[PDB]
C-alpha cells in the first residue's frame, strides 16, 4: 500500500486498457492491461492487481488478469464462471468476491469466490436478487 | 467479517437497500436514504460509505455513512462532483474517488474525504476525464 492505480476505463469515446499509477505529482503510465475493460472489478490481493470482468465496448468480460508489480506484467488467472460488466468487489480473508454484474441478458445474483492458491472461481451464495452496480463492503 | 452488498440495479428499479450476509443467510438492513446504483462503496475506519451513484434520474454527489453500530445512515459532507460509475478506494485514513460520469461529462477530478474535518478536496487530476475506472492501492 503505498501508490495509487487507475485502471482502463472509458473516456467516453473509447474503452481503455490502459492503467496509470500516481507518484513529483504526475499520473504515469503503466504496463497495460491485455484486455481493454470498462467497469471491471479491480483489487489487490498479495501485492497484486487484479482486474475481473468488465465492459471492452463489444462484450461483457469474464477474463480476470493480474498486473505483478515486480515483473510490471499482466497475466491472466482462471476467468469467472460468468461474463459480467458493473460488478462489486472485495478481498475478504486472502480471496476475492465478486457479486452481481450484467453478463450480457441477465442481472446476475451469483457470487463468486477466487482462491488464488489453487487459481479456482467457486460460487459461494447468491444475493436474494439478481442485480448490478451494487456497492460491497466487509467490516 | 460481514459481507454488505449496498444499492444496485436489479434491471428494473434502481435500489437504496442494502443486505448483510450472515447460518447462510442474507438479511436485510437499514435501507439507504438516496437510491444509489453504482456508487462509490467503501469501508473507512468501521463505517461503509457510499458516495456518488445513479438514481435513476440524475447522477449523485450525496454522501451517507452506515453506522453498524447504530444502524443508521447519515449524510456527510457531499463531493464537489456529481459522479456515477467513479472508482473509490481508502488509503491512510482518507477516501479516494476517481473520475466518473456527472450526466454531460466524463471526469479527470480526484477527490479525498478526510472523516476528521468532514471535507472533500481536489488532491489532482487524471490524464484524462474518464469513467468506470477500477482504483487499486499497492
Amino acid at each position: 500500500h503505498m501508490l495509487l492505480y487507475a485502471v482502463g476505463g472509458f473516456d467516453g469515446t473509447n474503452r481503455l486498457n490502459s492503467a496509470e499509477c500516481y507518484y513529483r505529482n504526475e499520473w504515469r503510465m503503466i504496463t497495460a492491461m491485455n484486455t481493454i475493460r470498462s467497469g471491471a472489478g479491480v483489487c489487490v490481493l498479495h501485492n497484486c492487481i487484479y482486474a475481473a470482468g468488465g465492459y471492452d465496448g463489444q462484450d461483457q468480460l469474464n477474463s480476470v488478469e493480474r498486473y505483478d508489480v515486480e515483473t510490471e506484467t499482466w497475466t491472466f488467472v482462471a476467468p469467472m464462471k460468468h461474463r459480467r460488466s458493473a460488478l462489486g468487489i472485495t478481498v475478504h480473508q486472502g480471496r476475492i468476491y465478486v457479486l452481481g454484474g450484467y453478463d450480457g441478458h441477465t442481472f446476475l445474483d451469483s457470487v463468486e469466490c477466487y482462491d488464488p492458491d489453487t487459481d479456482t472461481w467457486s460460487e459461494v451464495t447468491r444475493m436474494t436478487s439478481g442485480r448490478s452496480g451494487v456497492g460491497v463492503a466487509v467490516t
